[PDB]
């Protein structure tokens, strides 16, 4: 799907998993977020945003046209209040794929804080946001490369039916969940 | 006749019921208001309908660029009646696309769901009192969203006689059956 | 010119006669509402203002006069909070006459909410409004259609002297206070 | 003298008298109300720039002025807490005054709730507002009219060398508060 | 394109020494405060912005100033709650400066709120102020001339070794505290 | 790098360290600060842009770029509450660093109030500061000058790893911090 993430983060019921909702749509350059965001997920997704408008010209985004959309990301089921910093590289995901047409790949989730320097910082509570996406049926889950220290404690079984890919950088992010590179133009060399 | 009308079942404190979903569409310059004493969440419901019809401007038959060309004012009577909640949200994305199109919307239809930016109906609760509310109008359809299919056996079998109960998945779904022209 | 309406509406001492005055100067599209009013009857302006709005040209109003003028809506004492929906249809009326130049009927009153699609929905209290517009000598009163009921309750010298004239809609509302045609 | 007025409005120390200030300057018309004003005097001086709009070509004022002036209203003492709709009057006369260079008369204070269609309004505390004009060489002081009958209860020489003028309209005012007929 | 002057005004650890600083850099009339200011001391900026451009053509600066200027008053220590109307004439003089480039005497600390009028009126908590200024080894402070009372209840030790100017308007304040006669 | 500044300053639990991020990407003059950032250091990023602002040319720094550019202040970690004025340089060393793209230099901390004239003032803390400092591997740390007396008494092997640089200005600041001479 076109600007949908499965993200792992915190809400009331437990760190559960989250239907990361996305749409550029004509516009004038505004964004808006709703779904029973508290403060903390409100400002991940600003951060979300300048990290993807600071790399516009990698990802191809032209700034003519970013101008001439209103974003709106919705993270349903809208009742249900959601909070923290661990959909950061979700939101981020799900704004670059919204913005450029770029399918999310089937059955990934991701967890993990964003900076505005693309880095990936770890999050709390790995063990019940795997347990979420082991519950889901997700098959690859991206997690911050530091929070890979608290995967040992992890009961072997969940641990078994998920493909974890550690990660460092934003842009390795946007290269494991959408289907197109994002980043750059192909070249091929031969030896 | 620039405002579409149609009949929601949603949350009320005087116990969640049947409200006409209001929605104008007046020549402005992209101005959302909405009013009837709603709740936070009841509010982002009408900003994701909003979503939905933008999106899908085109493929609905509305001018993409309608919303530099209109203020939308949606309304949740009784003005002074606390509501909340994500089950108006099919029927302010109806009401939307009626005000917009002219297409009228089925006075006998009522409908109950949250709408999500993908255009699915998602399942709601309370479902026996807006069934309720729903017999108690002398309503005569009403659509509910798919996954609240298995709340449909505690429902009292008088109120299953009454009423013509189509499930729904998609707003697709939910416009052709509301809207009385297409 | 300046707008002016005599409603029927609750205030912190009860139901009671209230002024409505409204202005229509050239402007840049201002809506302003003051009078110690309450969000519920704030809701009541914003959708008096766009049913007329979404009537401006059945109204002879050109449809884009929303551009070209700031509109100030105020409800003395101004000290005295009010609030609720009641005083909805004056608020619509008010506007009319101020937009048209069409000047209000003298010994008029009126009650009822109103709703975007033109609907005059039933208020609560109709005794205490009914007796303040005996005792302020009011000649006619317009109230809501499902407030007929409420009729029965009402002193009989109060229904004796009032003309009490129970409305469905905004259009009957208009026809009905204002001195010319519409 | 121009655009200073003497109000006499209630303060949170008393109904003390207030030294309403006020400067219009070119710009774009910004908006500015200062001196610890409360909600309802706020509304006030909305209503008191209403009826100068509504008036500008009577008035002797351009009526792009909402678009070419910036206009600051200020009540010192700064810290010293305001309220209510009394200094409505006053707050008109002070607009007035600036926006066509005509100085306020020495010695006169005014009282009185404004509306939109000019009628003054009664307002409380004669007592306490006649002594502060009394204890300020306040010579002539403007009230409403429906504040007459509260003469009564006032005793003798906090009057005897008071100028009472009883008013209805603000055009009465004007009249008597400016120094060059309006 | 920074102005600086020390005031003497109340803050949450009391009335103390306070450098002012305003900016008027480049821009498009935009105002700015910070410092932990509470609403009266915003107030006071307010009033301060209105004197300096009610005699802005007196005072050198280039009418229009407001157009082409954003304004940013700034209050260390950041963290200090600091309020009351106290550093108007403080504000006044930094806004002057910052527009005119004439630098502020460093010997001169001053108290005093500001009106519309250019008048400055009488402050309270004097003999904190005036201590301040002496342990901050200031040579001469402006005072209200009404403040001329309140010398004899603060230490004669102080006194004797403060120039103290008791001021009525702005312009004897604009001239004790610029360094070159403006 | 660029837009990256290695502050010490207050934080909820104790710890002092505090990664401040910048972006300013092409845009119309929006401003956002998040991070959890409370208000007195939100006013602090307010003041560093203002002297960044005033001292524009001659930092290499387009005047215009407070219209068009969006400049986003981050700082991580998202959920951690932070306040307090002495990250105030840093902010301004991270803004200009942006807006120049040079570089920050990765081996030195700093903590500072600053003021719009470009002083930096005394911080609280000092010792919990530089003992973060020490044990997070920083060389060089920039200090407030009017804060050396407090070095007294911080123990010696946290100091003797430390190049510490007292500092009244922001323009030593800035040449100590960036990469290339601003």
């Amino acid at each position: 799907r076109v600007g949908q993430v499965t993200g792992l983060a915190w809400t009331e019921v437990g760190g559960d998993l989250l239907t990361i909702e996305t749409a550029c749509v004509p516009g004038k350059g505004k964004l808006t977020y709703t779904g029973s965001l508290g403060e903390v997920m409100q400002e991940s997704i600003q951060a979300a945003l300048t990290v993807v408008r600071a790399r516009a010209e990698k990802l191809g985004i032209n700034p003519d046209f970013y101008e001439k959309r209103d974003i709106h990301v919705h993270v349903p089921e809208g009742a249900t209040p959601k909070d923290g910093p661990a959909a950061g590289i979700a939101m981020c995901t799900a704004l670059v794929s919204c913005l450029t047409g770029n399918p999310v790949r089937a059955d990934v989730a991701m967890t993990g804080e964003i900076t505005l320097r693309g880095q990936v910082l770890p999050i709390g509570g790995l063990k019940e946001k795997l347990l979420a996406a082991h519950r889901g049926g997700i098959k690859t889950v991206l997690i911050p490369f530091e929070n890979k220290r608290d995967l040992e404690e992890i009961p072997d079984n969940v641990i078994a039916d998920l493909d974890i890919h550690p990660v460092k950088r934003i842009e390795e992010v946007l290269t494991l969940a959408l289907q197109n590179e994002p980043s750059g133009m192909q070249v091929v060399t031969a030896k």
